[PDB]
């Protein structure tokens, strides 16, 4: 099944063949993302876990849309 | 197949039945994690993405094992 399809490196998963060339595209895609969506996730984690005395410090490095 | 097994809420995935009670355990498990492994992942991301002038600021909130 590996030979007549897109050659996975002997990983045993999703042995159907229509589900094997789905795994050709989803794996080799080029995912990129903006950094701004992640920096708000950092600040939303610090305030919730007790140590929120650097949320005001993060005004300097980048923007602060929410308080 | 839903009725003789652990009743997923009509989500069409992994239609084999041995692969259906694997999904009973992996989903309903109680995953917990220490916060310390995540706070080093925050600091290792800030230094790499150009804005590393709060890595020394993170000495105050928690420990700084690596520079």
């Amino acid at each position: 099944i590996e030979r007549v399809s897109g050659k996975p490196l002997l990983i045993g998963t999703d042995v159907s063949l229509a589900r094997l060339q789905k795994a050709d595209v989803v794996a080799q895609s080029r995912i990129s993302f903006p950094e701004k969506e992640l920096l708000l996730l950092i600040r939303n984690h610090l305030i919730s876990k007790g140590l929120g005395e650097t949320a005001t410090v993060l005004t300097k490095e980048a923007d602060l849309p929410m308080t």
